[PDB]
């Protein structure tokens, strides 16, 4: 409350750790569902259904650029990956399991470098 703080958390390599993260999931082989932004005039439905379309190459502009402001709104986008590809996949396809092949690749990383 006012004047009455917990101990403060060392946030000053965040930037740096998220983008080591972050280019482990861009090389990962079964990255390429996810590189580039979904091409919503040539797959039907995407628009509609997806309202809030993220992809690997979006977060990197968004990490380079100061717009998150802080770790938990750079998870929350990667999270929103991963969603989306629910969201619009089967569960058993090349790129439903791309999707929770990737999550739990980056669930991991997350714990082991923040947790």
């Amino acid at each position: 409350s006012m004047s009455v703080k917990k101990p403060k958390r060392d946030d000053s390599k965040d930037l740096a750790l998220c983008s080591m993260i972050l280019t482990e999931m861009e090389t990962h082989e079964d990255a390429w569902p996810f590189l580039l932004p979904v091409n919503l005039k040539l797959v039907p439905g995407y628009k509609k259904v997806i309202k809030k379309p993220m992809d690997f190459s979006t977060i990197r502009e968004k990490l380079s650029s100061g717009q998150y402001p802080n770790l938990e709104t750079f998870a929350l986008d990667v999270r929103l990956v991963f969603d989306n590809c629910e969201t619009f996949n089967e569960d058993d396809s090349d790129i439903g399991r791309a999707g929770h092949n990737m999550r739990k690749y980056f669930e991991k990383k997350w714990t082991d470098t923040f947790k």
